[PDB]
């Protein structure tokens, strides 16, 4: 039987990503993607979305990462909401990240905003909470006790859902990574992300004024020597979302 994945693009495509890899549709299907599935997108920021009807044969869902802010009330924010509410109910699995982390917090009851401890622009590590992972479940046989990934935000769950169990956190960031009964796995990096889209953006909001010259110039200095860990999060999000295990 064929399996179907959809995805809720809450951004539009940059210039850079447009011309590098023909759009987020592209990178999200290389990172998440295998041979023989079939990929929807859905460009939600622009009021576009499956049709309700059509929910039903997707086997999971991808929530990907936004400019936005996901407490704003946009109509095409609510309508997000409304569909992510249904999806839920209909225990079929979303995998968000970040702006997709926020949104599934806030249909949960949780709350999104401004982090206590300000934006983050860089590479970072997150602790994982080994606790609260099987040994051979979506983490690995083995889990690490440190996870490499993409931060690019500037909002973050300050009221994290009672059903939600955190995965992982950081010194400043207290839901670093979290879970929802089997179906719902929430990223707050960006495990798509690498290092020439991270510089891009760097680049781009420091010269718009956005951010001081030091700032980019510490943002960078964190990927001139390592990346992320991205064939594990590869692994780890392809085993969630398609019940790999
Ligand atoms: N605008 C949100 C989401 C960021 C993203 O998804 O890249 C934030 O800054 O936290």
């Amino acid at each position: 039987e064929q399996k179907r994945y959809a995805l809720f693009l809450a951004t539009l495509d940059s210039e850079f990503v447009k011309k590098t890899y023909g759009g987020y549709h592209n990178v999200f299907v290389t990172t998440f993607g295998d041979e023989g599935e079939h990929w929807d997108s859905f460009r939600v920021v622009s009021g576009e979305f499956p049709d309700e009807k059509d929910l039903e044969k997707y086997d999971g869902f991808v929530i990907s990462g936004s400019s936005h802010d996901a407490f704003e009330n946009d109509d095409w924010i609510l309508k997000l909401c409304d569909i992510v509410k249904k999806i839920d109910e209909m225990k079929k699995k979303i995998l968000g990240i970040c702006f997709g982390h926020q949104i599934i917090a806030r249909v949960r009851g949780g709350t999104v905003g401004r982090a206590k401890k300000g934006p983050e622009l860089k590479l970072g590590d997150i602790t994982i909470v080994k606790d609260a992972i099987t040994p051979g479940s979506y983490f690995g046989n083995e889990i690490p006790d440190s996870i490499a990934i993409i931060k690019c935000h500037q909002d973050e769950v300050l009221v994290l859902p009672e059903t939600a169990k955190v995965l992982a956190y950081s010194k400043n960031y207290e839901v670093e990574m979290y879970s929802i009964e089997d179906h719902l796995f929430c990223i707050q990096g960006h495990p798509e992300y690498n290092k020439e889209i991270l510089f891009e953006i760097v680049d781009r909001v420091l010269a718009l004024g956005y951010v001081k010259q030091e700032f980019a110039d510490a943002a960078k200095a964190t990927m001139e020597n390592r990346g992320a860990d991205r064939k594990l999060w590869e692994t780890i999000c392809k085993n969630f979302l398609k019940g790999r295990v």
